[PDB]
């Protein structure tokens, strides 16, 4: 059965896709990383196996895992944007040369890599659906040191692209577009996973710190339920018919647009309607402070995957608040 190297598994993404290959019988789960806390449920199963790891420490272990496996999921990244202008060495080193050695990994043994992409790759995009395929990427001069992040993550598709082209890498990037559910990352975890914005906003009212809504809360976003993003996922780990190799996929829900501001009212409804509100500080109320389209196309998912979003906004907004009242710690 396929041997799948899930790199950076303690959060998010590795949970998910954890159990969605687990379900399934012909797939034997390599999940790498430092602790196994959010996975824990896991490690007793019989075809799971934890990994100590971690990607810049481990050079020899990692390459090993690599050739020991079939398909290499690379999930470890800086993907917080405060950091990007704060730290910008780390996330350079962390996110694109460390991740690179991966890469280069995967090509050594002609291994196929299931590589995380950003959709953050398309910038100021003036498209209004972001084609993986078709859309120019727009980001600001140089002296404006948010977008180091956008433009390393780019250059990491381009090298990857250049190893298929040239080198016979099997590949495919994946660009999620806020996703969200039960299990959220850390809000500074080194994961790729699941929408820092919309988590910060159920921070805000865990805590009782107002919802800053910068310069209005207008920018808009597509957020998608991991029960939709997980199965777009899954197929791609299947690669039915081969439709995958070298392509790219935005893994977004379209018809989930909502500003910043649109999402907080959103989610503060659910919260009051909440059985567990009682035990969270009273509403602290929107503040204003001082990118803004981001929806994508999702052809590619539609040709490659056949798979279409069905989850509803208030499904996919409900159940993410519930799991985060239910486990978070008040003692």
């Amino acid at each position: 059965r396929t041997r799948v190297l899930i790199l950076g598994v303690n959060g998010f993404i590795g949970n998910h896709l954890t159990e969605r290959l687990l379900r399934e019988d012909h797939y034997e789960v390599y999940g790498l990383d430092i602790g196994s806390d959010a996975i824990s449920r896991f490690l007793n199963h019989p075809h799971f196996h934890f990994v100590e790891g971690d990607i810049s420490i481990h050079s020899e272990w990692i390459e090993y895992h690599v050739k020991k496996c079939d398909v290499v999921l690379p999930l470890v990244a800086i993907a917080t944007p405060i950091e990007y202008t704060r730290n910008p060495l780390r996330v350079f080193e962390l996110d694109f040369e460390e991740n690179l050695r991966i890469i280069r990994y995967c090509v050594k043994y002609r291994k196929r890599i299931i590589f995380p992409s950003t959709s953050e790759v398309y910038g100021m995009c003036s498209d209004k659906y972001f084609d993986e395929d078709h859309s120019n990427l727009i980001v600001g001069p140089v002296n404006k040191p948010r977008w180091i992040y956008s433009v390393s993550k780019q250059l990491l598709d381009r090298v990857i692209w250049a190893y298929g082209e040239k080198e016979g890498l099997q590949f495919t990037l994946f660009r999620p577009f806020a996703w969200m559910g039960p299990r959220l990352d850390n809000l500074n975890a080194a994961r790729i996973g699941s929408s820092r914005a919309i988590t910060q906003l159920i921070l805000n009212l865990v805590e009782g710190s107002p919802i800053k809504l910068i310069d209005g809360g207008k920018q808009k976003r597509c957020f998608t339920d991991i029960r939709d993003g997980i199965e777009a996922l899954y197929r791609i780990i299947e690669n039915a018919g081969n439709r995958c190799d070298g392509e790219i996929i935005n893994i977004g829900n379209p018809e989930n647009e909502a500003s910043i501001e649109e999402l907080g009212e959103m989610l503060l409804a659910s919260f009051e309607k909440h059985p567990l509100r009682h035990h969270f500080p009273p509403f602290a109320g929107f503040r204003v402070v001082e990118v803004e389209h981001r929806k994508p196309s999702i052809r590619n998912a539609h040709r490659c995957l056949d798979w279409e979003p069905k989850i509803d906004m208030q499904e996919t907004i409900d159940e993410t608040l519930d799991f985060f009242l239910r486990t978070v710690d008040l003692t």
